[PDB]
RNA sequence: UACCUGGUUGAUCCUGCCAGUAGCAUAUGCUUGUCUCAAAGAUUAAGCCAUGCAUGUCUAAGUACGCACGGCCGGUACAGUGAAACUGCGAAUGGCUCAUUAAAUCAGUUAUGGUUCCUUUGGUCGCUCGUACUUGGAUAACUGUGGUAAUUCU
RNA sequence: ACGGGGAAUCAGGGUUCGAUUCCGGAGAGGGAGCCUGAGAAACGGCUACCACAUCCAAGGAAGGCAGCAGGCGCGCAAAUU
RNA sequence: CUUUAAAUCCUUUAACGAGGAUCCAUUGGAGGGCAAGUCUGGUGCCAGCAGCCGCGGUAAUUCCAGCUCCAAUAGCGUAUAUUAAAGUUGCUGCAGUUAAAAAGCUCGUAGUUGGAUCU
RNA sequence: GCGCAAGACGGACCAGAGCGAAAGCAUUUGCCAAGAAUGUUUUCAUUAAUCAAGAACGAAAGUCGGAGGUUCGAAGACGAU
RNA sequence: UCGCUACUACCGAUUGGAUGGUUUAGUGAGGCCCUCGGAUCGGCCCCGCCGGGCCUGGCGGAGCGCUGAGAAGACGGUCGAACUUGACUAUCUAGAGGAAGUAAAAGUCGUAACAAGGUUUCCGUAGGUGAACCUGCGGAAGGAUCAUUA
C-alpha cells in the first residue's frame, strides 16, 4: 500500500514539511514531524502510522525522501534523525 | 581486652541517628636500605585474537631387501645400529574458565538382589567324539609418472 | 548465584564472604548431529547451520588461546613471545 | 667457593667499603573528638580548610608558609565493599501511654501453646 | 387567649452511676429472644489460651433508590466589620 | 500560593535509534537409521590356446550363467541446527506534552500556627475559596475546667 499510503502520508506531510508552523527549512527530527498531525487546531484527519509504508524503518524513509530532492538527512549524535528539508 | 567518645538546648535528662574508632580485602597517592616467603586479566567482555610452542610412542620379544649407515665372511633364509611406513596403544587424563544451573549441582548417607567396566591381579584356556613340519588375497613405506594459485590435498 | 572443604571477623550468640591451587560439577564463539573407541555426544576429531574472521590467480581453500607466553579491546583493576 | 639441568639468590669467604646537608626517613597531623603550639610572618566571610561540631568579615592556638613537637615507622595516607563497635535487627537481648509505634471491635481454620495425677 | 396540624426531640431527675464486642444506649406499657455477675455437695471430663486465610458488627459525613420535610443548616445570596 | 536561577527524578502522544528474549503456521543444512540402489571390483565354473607331473601356472574371449564384496544416488522415518511468517514481551535511549517536589534568594501578597495567637486547638468526612485557609455534621483533650454546692 505504499502508492496510497505514501501518496497520503508524503502528500500531507510535505506541505506539513513546506509552510509555518510547518516549519520551512529547519534540522527537525521527523518524529515530531509525523505526530504533528494538526494544522490550524484541528487534525488533518491524515492519522498514519510509518509502519504502514514500505519502510520498517525511519532510515529507509530518509533514504527516499532525501533522494527525490525534497529533503536532507543527518544523525544527531544522540541517536535522532534529523532533516533539513530542500526548499523547492 | 566482654571498651566507647563528639554532634540537637540558655542549661538538663532522654529517644535517636550522623560522625569518630579497630580490622579485613580491591584500587590508589606519596615513600622505599637489607633478607625469607608469596597472590597476581576473577569482577567489565564465556569479547576478539597475528606469531611460536602445549601428545606422542620400540624392546631382545609384532612387521627391515631404504646401503641410510656401517658391517664381517661373503651361495650362510635372516649377522648388526636403523630413518620411514604398516600394526599395537595413548591422545576421554592433565591444564583453563565460572557463562549456564535453585532439591538441579553439591555434602553427609546409603543402596545396585537393577546395570557397564580398557587395564592390573588371580583364575580358567587338549571338559566339544567331528596344506597342518604352515594356508589366502591385498596394501604402505620404496620405485617411479602426475595434477592444482593454494593445505599435514592427493 | 557453580556447590562444598573453607576465609575474614569474633566474649557467649552471630554477620558477611567463598571466581581462586583440594573434591565434585559444568563449557570450549553460539546451538544441534555424529564417527572412533573399554571409555566421548570430545572440540589442540569430524559434519553442518548462525555469528565472526584468514588466503585466493575469483575456480576454491583453511578457521576456534575459558592451554603457556604475547597483542587488541574494555576498563579503577592484573607479570616474560 | 658453594648452589643448580645450566645459572641466579641466600649462606660461606678474600680485597676495598662510615664523621657530617654522609651510606641524611616519610607519611600524615598539632581547636574538640584525638596525642601534640594562647609561637613567628602572609591572607582579611576571599583564597581556602574541615568525615562531624565547626574555622575564615585586620591581634586566625583551624587557611598559606617558616620554626617547634607527635603518631606509626620501611612504611603511611586517600576512595570503596564488609566485620566488630550495634543491646541501632535484639535466639541469647531491644522496643510499641506521651519520643518511631497496639489492628475500630469480636468471631474464627491452620500455626504456636496447654492443669493435676500411674514406684 | 382559644383551639388545630406537622415533624423533630425526650429537658430537670443524670452521677467520675449502670448496660454492651465496640460503635453506642435514657417517656409509658406489652410482646420477642438474648447476657454478665451471683447461688449451687447439679452435669460433661480437658472440651482450653492467642490467632495468618476467612467471616460478623462498625459514629459522623458521604452515595444510590424510595417516603418526609419542623428545627438547624455546608453551597449560594445579601447586610455589616 | 504565586513570580525570577538552577536541580533532579517522574509520568507522557509518538516515531526514531538500538536491541534482547520468546511463540503460531510454512518450511527444513546435515547426520543417524529403513527399505531400496547397484558404478565398478573379486572368486566359481563355461571353453580355446599353450606348458608341467585329473591336478596345476598363464593368456584370451565370452555364458547378463552363479556367487562374494560394494561407491554414488533415491523413498520413508527420526534427531533437529537455522531460516521465512505473524503474534508477543522486557530494557535502554531520545522523548514533542506536562507534572510535582526540592534548593536557594530579606520580590510580592497576606497572617494560618505557637499566649485564650487574638474566633480554643486538633481528628474523620463533605463543600468552598488568590493564598494560607473558611464553613457544616460527629468526635476528642494533646484545653483555657481534675471542683461549684438545696
Amino acid at each position: 500500500l505504499q502508492e496510497q499510503m505514501d501518496e497520503l502520508l508524503q502528500q500531507c506531510f510535505l506541505h506539513a514539511l513546506k509552510c509555518r508552523v510547518k516549519k520551512a527549512d529547519l534540522p527537525l527530527l521527523t518524529s515530531t514531524f509525523l505526530g504533528s498531525h494538526m494544522f490550524s487546531c484541528c487534525p488533518e484527519g491524515r492519522q498514519l502510522d510509518i509502519k504502514k509504508s514500505s519502510y520498517k524503518k525511519l532510515s529507509k524513509f530518509l533514504q527516499q525522501m532525501q533522494q527525490e530532492q525534497i529533503i536532507q538527512v543527518k544523525e544527531l549524535s544522540k541517536g535522532v534523525e534529523s532533516i533539513v528539508a530542500v526548499d523547492w
